């Protein structure tokens, strides 16, 4: 590994608990699949979540919830991966109730 800093674009992301994790996986002309991972771990679809394959949506998300999306699709040349930083908080820059 040479000298530097770049090596892979991970997706920053700022969230609340209970406004809707949408992500996207960036895919390609040969993909034929895709992965979702999660903190190092197959990520899973419920209630709230959702993996539409390269886009995933988590209803009400939570803090709980949080952490590093990584998605890898399947090419008969190769495979890539896709890094999300999720943060799930009801720490807001933007503050409408006030009192």
């Amino acid at each position: 590994g040479s000298s530097g800093s770049s090596g892979v674009e991970v997706e920053s992301f700022l969230v609340h608990p209970g406004d809707l994790l949408q992500l996207r996986c960036r895919l390609r002309d040969d993909v034929q699949s895709i992965n979702w991972l999660r903190d190092g771990v197959q990520l899973a679809e419920s209630n709230r979540t959702r993996i539409t394959g390269e886009e995933v949506e988590v209803q009400d998300s939570v803090p709980a919830d949080s952490g590093l999306y990584a998605c890898v699709t399947s090419s008969p040349s190769g495979s890539d991966t896709t890094y999300f930083s999720v943060n799930v908080s009801d720490a807001l820059p933007s503050g409408p109730s006030s009192g």
